[PDB]
């Protein structure tokens, strides 16, 4: 049984490391690091990977035909190298979308109603001593939300803030034909006309800045569910401590896991520690999908979900 | 002008626009020991919580209590009927609010999101890593409403976007919704893996959710309530919790507020929180602008806006 080999470097989902032996040899390196590869596994003909893929490790294997990635978000693959040698690489979307709607949705009304703040005066014997929680200033009744992205993510969640009864509008390059929502062409106009804005786009130039901020306005909320940030970190606090704006709700960061100290001192907002897809379920998923990838490449030649950069069946092997 | 009695705490908002009309005679608490004659010509109360038999009779001319809030409990409607009194309650203005703490709750209950917050607050992340993952999700859950109303077809109509589906247990089924009706508690309960209980609290649904609905709902169960506090049995939840029996629970009232079991509070698969379903400034608003103007109503235009049931008054010698 000649297997095909396939190369896990570092930690991944033990549901990747339970399932690859259905068809392959696993390969195991300690670190993503070249200076590990050893003669012996340069027969190496995919990897699985959660996180960064340094360009000398994925160099190191010359039969190396695919890069199953952990995630929706594949930054950590340099894509151009792998589109440049044919390889083709492959991602974890819509397994998540929903989870990802309702971590969003849960962020914002825990954003808006303090509900976090709530439970903690319950806990702290506060609603025995010193009577009811004060009032949330906010509320999700009356709001106007502006996405600034849309995807099948964004799809999601504006499906769910149709039933909570809010007005949807949102930003992208492009319109999308057939949806009854409003299409703003640019982000400071869609800041100004609503008073949430929910940031999806994934995220060097951080477009929510302070002239988005500002637009926004004085009963604005920003809520980023991301893979990366596209806020301005320093900008968002001065906004927060001037009053520009009246709340955020935050799940993703520039530097993760730090959150800058100023962040945690706003009684008005939310922080999460990047738990958008983190359900045991939905993590499952994501790992089946790395796995059923890399299996329907080695028994079909195509892959179930390559990134768009790679759109590659596989070649001939001599 | 009518005088208006408002007794203790209530929103700030009543007090401010009381004055459009009346004049507002006020005591430090609920307490007909506080009544002085003078007080005798009050033809109107506007409250929050109690109103105590012996309060509500020491006014001979009163006309209407403003009950401040969809649930008036605290007063003595079959009383004031006897008397004529029409009492008033706040419904539909919370409705929304309402629906949005619930899936609110849920979804915290769900995904551990303040315990994730907390987790981030405290320095977790960045010392120890990742938050665990949640071993509970909405994703694939069944839901089944105890009690349904406008509150549940709120909710119910936010949970159907969230891609779950809803059942319904209510005394008697209700024609043209596409949901699917269980007859009995237990019975949805076995069926589902979620419970929202919303059943408006009365003497029948006290302590419904029992032992064996929480047994029925099962080892994925959670459990949501956002109704009555006594609707639910708390000494039988706190033993399913201790046991496994189910997986969680969210509860935003309890049988003995403001007090909480100390049990309750040890269970790291528990959200609670104190009774804030309706307590958003916006909605408080409306709320108190409710009361006012049903006050306002019953004097220059002879019928009130929202009488309760047991109240179906209008005011009399009134050309209308
Ligand atoms: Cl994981
Ligand atoms: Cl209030
Ligand atoms: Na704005
Ligand atoms: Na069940
Ligand atoms: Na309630």
């Amino acid at each position: 049984m000649s297997r095909p080999r396939i190369l896990v470097p570092g930690k991944i989902n033990p549901r990747v490391l339970e399932r690859l032996p259905e068809m392959f040899e696993t390969v195991r390196i300690e670190r993503a690091d070249a200076a590990l590869v050893t003669a012996d596994m340069r027969d190496v003909s995919g990897i699985a990977v959660s996180g960064k893929l340094p360009v000398p490790l994925m160099d190191a294997f010359p039969s190396l035909e695919i890069v199953a990635n952990f995630g929706v978000g594949y930054d950590g693959v340099d894509v151009s190298r792998a589109a440049a040698r044919g390889i083709v690489v492959t991602n974890t979307p819509d397994v998540l979308t929903e989870e990802v709607a309702d971590t969003a949705i849960g962020l914002l009304l825990n954003t808006l109603r303090l509900l976090p703040q709530a439970e903690q005066w319950l806990r702290q014997g506060r609603w025995v001593r010193e009577g009811a929680f004060p009032l949330s200033p906010l509320s999700l009744r009356g709001r106007t939300v502006g996405l600034f992205g849309l995807g099948r993510i964004g799809l999601a969640i504006a499906r769910r803030l149709e039933a909570f009864g809010v007005s949807i509008a949102y930003h992208t390059r492009t319109p999308r034909e057939g949806l009854g929502f409003t299409y703003h062409p640019t982000l400071v106009g869609m800041a100004e006309a609503v008073d949430t804005l929910i940031v999806i786009v994934p995220g060097t130039l951080k477009a929510v800045n302070a002239d988005v901020l500002s637009a926004l306005g004085p009963k604005g909320v920003l809520i980023n569910v991301g893979r990366g940030s596209t806020v301005d970190e320093a900008a968002l606090v001065t906004a927060l401590q001037n009053g520009t704006i009246a709340g955020a709700g935050l799940d993703v960061f520039e530097n993760e896991p730090n959150v800058p100290e100023a962040l945690l001192s706003f009684p008005n907002v939310s922080l999460l520690p990047h738990v958008a897809s983190a359900s045991v379920v939905t993590r499952n998923a994501m790992s089946d999908l790395v796995v059923d990838n890399l299996k329907a490449w080695f028994s079909t030649g195509e892959a179930l979900t390559p990134v768009a950069e790679t759109p590659f069946r596989r070649r001939a092997i001599q």
